[PDB]
């Protein structure tokens, strides 16, 4: 089986009597009854819970919500509110869906904090400093990888397990991971970055935990044909090779897709970017797709109709004719 899931925010165009009935009807693709956000297929939960993150103000200021860094934030406080959150963005108790958590102030992996997401190493860093100044360079470090390690684990596994005990029927993934930084600074060709694999094997807690994973494999625009393909191909590989490797259960391959170019977010993907790239999913064994979407493409009646014109004309045929 091969299923592509609706996963663009519709429900916002419905005002304008654009109810998008033909996801399913013509295309065959899963969505929601009467086109909601979230429902029986899929719900997507943005930033749940209380997690540990480093928040700037537009006052200039950096705000520490829940301790700023997992090592110094409160787990129940955390675990209290991501459980009203998941009562009342899933009221069902036997959702059978395709449950995400998307999650991304910081990586698990202390080294994988890098760029924007420094401040996260600064700042466990500076903590310990602080408890010990005698302390040399060599050792404070370490100490604060140690302990950002151990409660960036704690705070991702438990609130899967979480989810897992109040929607056991539901399959979980995280947004996102595996990562693979293929074509990005860190790793400029298509492969994914060597030392991200093997970090990949040693987040076994994560993936067999799990039951979907969803790499992001969003195209650039700049970017050649090829490389757009090798973007993708990559990332999808990298989670069919975890996948493979899990014991405790099959676990599904869901990559998530965007119809437009990140970088040229007014530009919607080419016919020949579509074709070529979902039949790059589908030869690689994946399980299927998740058409994602943001708010700002279509809030206003003029982006729900030509979006609903791109879809008839390009995007739904292509994943009926070489997906479905």
């Amino acid at each position: 089986e091969f299923n592509v899931y609706w996963n663009v925010p519709t429900f916002m165009c419905h005002k304008y009597g654009l109810r998008f009935e033909e996801v399913s009807e013509k295309y065959g693709i899963l969505q929601n009854w009467m086109d909601k956000f979230r429902g029986e297929e899929i719900a997507i939960l943005y930033d749940p819970g209380m997690f540990p993150a480093l928040l700037k103000d537009p006052n200039g200021n950096v705000v520490a919500r829940n301790g700023g860094v997992p090592q110094l934030g409160n787990l129940t406080k955390h675990l209290q509110v991501f459980r009203d959150h998941l009562i009342n963005q899933i009221p069902d108790k036997s959702f059978p869906g395709v449950g995400v958590i998307d999650f991304e102030s910081w990586r698990p992996i202390f080294r994988q904090n890098w760029a924007s997401l420094q401040p996260y190493k600064k700042l466990s860093v500076e903590v310990v400093r602080r408890e010990h100044p005698f302390w040399d360079d060599q050792r404070v470090e370490q100490e604060a990888k140690r302990r950002f390690e151990k409660y960036g684990q704690l705070f991702m596994e438990e609130t899967l397990k979480a989810a897992k005990r109040m929607r056991p029927a539901a399959n979980w993934g995280y947004y996102a991971y595996p990562y693979c930084y293929n074509l990005t600074p860190n790793q400029p060709s298509a492969q994914c970055e060597a030392t991200t694999m093997q970090e990949n094997d040693k987040m076994s807690w994560l993936f067999e935990s799990e039951d979907v994973l969803l790499p992001s494999v969003y195209l650039r625009w700049n970017l050649t044909s090829g490389e757009r393909v090798g973007l993708v191909g990559g990332r999808v590989k990298e989670a069919l090779r975890i996948a493979r490797q899990m014991t405790t259960s099959r676990k599904k391959v869901l990559p998530y897709y965007w119809y437009k170019y990140q970088d040229r977010r007014d530009t919607d993907l080419s016919r020949a970017d579509l074709e070529a790239t979902l039949r790059k999913i589908t030869d690689l064994g994946a399980d299927g797709f998740i058409i994602w979407g943001s708010s700002d493409d279509i809030n206003t009646k003029a982006k729900c109709l030509q979006f609903r014109e791109y879809l008839n004309n390009e995007l739904g045929p292509a994943v009926k004719r070489i997906a479905l």
